[PDB]
């Protein structure tokens, strides 16, 4: 595997930003995209036995930017799996969990779907409803990136389901959806929120793009 | 299997327009885009092997669209590729071969390499020489995208090696190769155009967007 060196200094800057959740090389992300781009540019002639070997042995290294390293490795390789490859790296999202890791694989299955729409409904089951929070977090944010093309009853359905949910990265979790799909559907927003009682939390986060919050 | 169905009438014109030396589905470009996108989609997660074998049975059919379609599933699966992958596709180029598949595989080998330009070299190589002129048909034109990427020595090599050479499908291809660079290194251009003397052909097309002292 490719090795890090440390920056003392920026690691624990980094780690203090992530509430010491994780210790860091001290590598800032454009910097790890320069250390990484021989590794993710060869990921993609690997067997496929081969790249979920390499990804399941960066993410077991201790330093969170191999976390980031193997998410990218699914990232930059999202194209080449299957709807059962892409069920089995929910595996993951608990593992190692923060906001940081949690978003990066969202951003791997709302890009899978984005490739696969006709799946939407099958990844948010994958999700939804889930025991642990930040599997549901993927399930409220997984239609981030789908404009015009987001399943407003899913999003309704999840954002339901933890209407209440005391949780902080639920609770961002759900204000964050509602700002999103507010740049494409202002109406349908602004109105879930006057018919459903949100925490302030959510309110206050879902109504940013508005005119009138 | 994707199987187009024969239009007779856009085939005729189709086949004419190479010739007649091919057989044609009657399947144009963009139609043919269409029909194709969900197998193109589908076939970045096919294993390797499958992935060669697919290429290579849409190669073999008949119809001159399926040429198409393979050079589409190499395109669309570029990043897949090791130089050693990529090295084996030049057995196709001499294959079927005419200015459309040939100039669709140089934009193949076009990507890879602007995709790994360390290997550009290597790449060159594989096509400098060539007995079979369509071979350095993609050596003079390896590089029609790559701009300021562009290798010069290789470039002005090959236009060196092919610049008598009397078959239309290489003084164009030298033409094109100074006309696309001329639009990052018009100096470069104009001074190898002015140390060769290139054929009237080449001569026209790798001028066009050089500056005239009459105005
Ligand atoms: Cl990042």
């Amino acid at each position: 595997t490719l090795q890090f060196q440390k920056n003392p200094e920026t690691a624990a800057k980094m780690s203090a930003y992530m509430k010491h959740q994780f210790v860091f090389a001290g590598i800032p992300a454009p910097e790890r995209q320069a250390l990484s781009k021989q590794l993710l540019k060869e990921s993609h002639t690997w067997p496929k036995e081969k790249l979920c070997q390499e990804i399941e042995a960066y993410y077991q290294k201790t330093e969170r930017e191999y976390q980031y390293v193997a998410i990218d490795l699914a990232l930059q390789n999202v194209q080449r799996f299957s709807l059962e490859e892409v069920v089995a790296f929910k595996a993951y999202v608990p593992q190692k969990a923060w906001w940081d890791s949690v978003d990066a694989w969202r951003k791997f299955f709302g890009s899978w779907v984005a490739l696969h729409l006709t799946e939407l409904p099958t990844i948010f089951a994958l999700f939804y409803g889930a025991e642990n929070f930040w599997n549901r977090r993927v399930a409220l944010n997984l239609q981030l990136m789908l404009k015009e093309k987001t399943n407003q009853d899913l999003l309704k359905k999840a954002i339901i389901y933890d209407r209440t949910t005391e949780e902080f990265f639920i609770q961002k979790a759900i204000g964050w959806s509602l700002r999103q799909y507010s740049k494409t559907n202002p109406q349908w927003v602004e109105e879930l929120m006057k018919e459903l009682v949100l925490s302030p939390l959510a309110q206050r986060e879902g109504s940013k793009y508005l005119a009138k919050a």
